[PDB]
């Protein structure tokens, strides 16, 4: 104790420095692993027992119902330096640092999963070579597939560009579904305790914060979508969106979302601030689907607001539809707000969307 | 003699399988080192006696009147095996073989230009270092130079994509800038007949058959861009190409070619034909300005057969103006022809590109 | 004839420092390549052709009784600069070169060996694999062998160690075979 309080007073650290998106982005890694990743699935586990004591079930182990989200390195408005680049990083660190706490996880298992009672299914899952030590067979590879993109990552952080590795990691799903072999197998085989203990620790993980760690929100102003749009059509000869009335630009903007021929010039010159609302649609667009939770539009005050974010992410080739959320924060916008969605709602091509 | 005869009958070869447009490249190179390389340079030695003598001058070091270019690996007419991934192919192991040659000349200037008396100017291009031994310096400089792109190139064309060397090699002005140094200051300095010998000869080279050894062609015929015209519109609901009068078509054409918005879908699903003719100009547009001599239309009937390339072309994102040529190759074709030109001539758009 | 004249008027070269055995042991190859590669070869075709005109009769392939050797880089009587080290280096520049004038017959007969009528005895050798252009798959396989050694020469000549490859060439045999 007398250690640790002296640690304080003479281990000083004051930043002299404004600090970057990527030092509050590491902040957040802080949070995560000194107490989340422990955090959740003790939660997880009392929210289990309870339920069965009170109410006599359990959920089902493939219901996680808590995930965390980060707008560190993601929320750009009124900040100058959260740029694409930046997002960019972040994102490629998250996963960076997942593999970093899930090789922890994995290796645990790896020495504990001795067990060679295994179901038909599970055998055949790797059905001889590893079929003498089959849970630790799948371990194994999971392990050499997480060092793979470990390795992988911390050269793109370098600012290095290399092919990808054969078993590179993007989805939760890759993680998922081979530990949830051998939970299956562990219960069917009667070793319910071990299946329930470390693996259902790291089971819950994968879903809470799985590859990305923790999944990323973007979020910049609306006016500066307008800007974007306005440059966009002006210099296309089109007209200019921001003097439009609203009727004409959700005109103009379910004419060009239903349109199959793209609008966003091969190689252009817009302006930075243009260039960066670009840029970003194009990282999101970029990401392994599952990296970013939503496309939030602070200032949001029209039905043109959400539709302008859908075409820019469509001009970025986005193949997922990206949840788009209009951020009303006065009181007048507050007041609009539910005026604002009806009509949204009535548009027959957004409501489907 | 004998020997030789002998070496004939017994190494007999037959290709079991048709050649490939590799092969038949590799046999172009073949007559590259084995003539072309020694020819050019004495033909213009003789050529440039014969004008002293007879009329009186010499024509400038500068100015080298002979070009060889190939369509080996170009010709797609009426060939399917000439996809743009063997063009693709192919530009790079041109390029792979020059630096082959030009490494061979430039070892022997790298040892023969012992020279040590140079130029302020040439002293200046240099200065220190390498001012005990400045044309030797220039020669070594560029051997590196050329040693670098080689090795880039090697890669390349085994399938690995590696970011290109510091001193990558590109175009002629990057072979012969330094060349032509060390001829002026040798020139300037006494040394003539040195400048004259070995170095002239590269000198010539270099513009001859330079950086791509012998640029290429691309020849298609005119109905396949119809088709890959036609293809386009329809997908866009904007008509069908191949069945628009000739009027409409150039009207079409002239549009498209002044239009700042895109046309090309971004993520696309053509026919392997239309992709084809698509993959090709994207070929003609990534490969260095100065390695693709003309695009040549076979079977080119009007004036919007021409235009067309132009409109593809634009869509590849091409930098620089790339020759056309109409190929007439019909009787009613050859009378047409001068009808053809005049209406392009006519149009001033056509006439200012 | 004018070119290489004035090559030799302009090209001068004095060197300023003593040359080393390194050198010495370098124009010793240049005498190699430039002349007695050429050389013995012919040397031994006109000696042979003789013998059969006038006695009746040829020497038999394996019989070269020329042999050349020097004293550069090995001779240290009254020289203090022709220590251990220098030996073992111009022991190891020689097989470098000796590499690289074989890589260029090899060349020769990798690309000229295109029979593929071949012996019991020969075919037994390659066995499949290379039994469809056979001397080709032999000269092909010293090529390499030649190719390994000589990359394992110039890292020794470099000063680094490192383990010698699975094909090392040391003798003789190893390329008349």
């Amino acid at each position: 104790l007398r250690q640790l309080i002296a640690q304080s007073w003479h281990t000083d650290e004051i930043r002299k420095l404004r600090p970057s998106p990527v030092d509050e982005a590491k902040w957040g890694f802080a949070v995560v692993e000194n107490s989340l990743w422990q955090g959740v699935p003790n939660y997880l586990r009392e929210l289990n027992e309870q339920l069965e004591e009170n109410l006599g079930y359990k959920l089902p182990v493939e219901f996680v119902p808590v995930r965390f989200t980060s707008w560190m390195g993601g929320d750009r408005d009124g900040n100058p330096n959260v740029t694409a680049d930046i997002t960019r990083h972040v994102l490629l660190l998250s996963r960076w640092k997942a593999t970093d706490l899930f090789l922890k996880d994995i290796q645990v298992l790896v020495s504990e999963l001795s067990m060679v009672e295994a179901t038909p299914e599970l055998l055949a899952l790797v059905g001889e070579e590893g079929a003498a030590e089959p849970y630790r067979y799948l371990m194994k590879n999971l392990r050499s597939r997480l060092m793979a993109t470990q390795a992988w990552l911390e050269a793109r952080l370098k600012g290095e560009e290399l092919p990808k590795p054969e078993g590179l990691l993007t989805q939760n799903e890759e993680l998922w579904e081979p530990l949830y072999a051998c939970y299956q197998s562990l219960q069917a085989c009667g070793m319910g305790i071990i299946a329930n203990g470390d693996l259902l620790d790291t089971l819950r993980r994968v879903k809470c914060f799985g590859v990305p760690l923790v999944r990323i929100d973007i979020r910049q102003e609306s006016t500066r979508h307008t800007e974007a749009l306005g440059e966009l059509t002006r210099y296309l000869g089109i007209g200019d969106y921001e003097s439009w009335s609203e009727a004409d630009k959700q005109a103009f903007l379910i004419r060009e979302l239903n349109s199959k021929r793209p609008l966003l010039p091969r190689n252009w010159q817009p302006s930075a601030e243009t260039r960066e609302v670009l840029d970003t649609c194009q990282v999101i667009a970029e990401a392994p689907q599952g990296s970013i939770a939503a496309y939030v539009i602070s200032m949001a005050k029209t039905p043109s607001d959400v539709l302008a974010v859908h075409l820019l992410l469509k001009e970025a080739g986005i193949g997922f539809a990206m949840p788009v959320a209009p951020l009303f924060e006065t009181l007048d916008d507050l007041n609009n707000a539910n005026d604002v969605m009806t009509q949204l709602l009535n548009i027959d091509w957004y409501r489907g969307l």
